[PDB]
């Protein structure tokens, strides 16, 4: 908790963070469910990934992420279409 100085609104991706979080549920998600392992396998191909996408095409390329987990990958990456101040 509190290592040096984390951003206030995260950077952009945040894929392996919200994916590993669902597996860390330790309450609503048991420790051996099918949907439970859906975020663990997808989190292995996402966290290794650059874990930062503007759309949901990168998750489709990952064979691990796509079986009902790709929807969550867009939940965090859905508000990543903000403008960057033109001119």
């Amino acid at each position: 908790m509190s290592k040096r100085k984390a951003p206030q609104e995260t950077l952009n991706g945040g894929i392996t963070d919200m994916l590993v979080e669902l597996a860390n549920f330790e309450k609503n998600v048991s420790q051996a469910i099918h949907k439970y392992n859906a975020y663990r396998k997808a989190a292995s191909v996402i966290a290794k990934y650059p874990h930062k996408i503007k759309s949901g095409a990168e998750a489709k390329k990952l064979p691990g992420v796509g079986t009902k987990i790709a929807e969550k990958i867009d939940e965090f990456l859905a508000t990543g279409k903000l403008r960057k101040l033109e001119k």
